[PDB]
């Protein structure tokens, strides 16, 4: 038995911090529901980060109508 709950992991923040590692990783799109690169710097904030787009499209690239 394996729930998903709604998306929430996928609708949060590209966060990239002050850097340390900067790589392009990949985010779920809140308002577009898309799943889109984001720059990672790796720190501060938040840390959503898909790093294989096969696993956003998991979570969720994109739920559309």
């Amino acid at each position: 038995a394996r729930p998903k709950d709604r998306p929430s992991y996928c609708n949060l923040p590209a966060d990239s911090g002050s850097g340390t590692k900067p790589e392009q990783r990949i985010y779920y799109n809140s308002a577009k529901k898309q799943c889109v690169t984001f720059t990672y710097n790796g720190k501060g904030g938040n840390g959503n980060n898909f790093s294989r787009t096969n696993d956003c499209r998991q979570t969720c690239q994109y739920p559309v109508g």
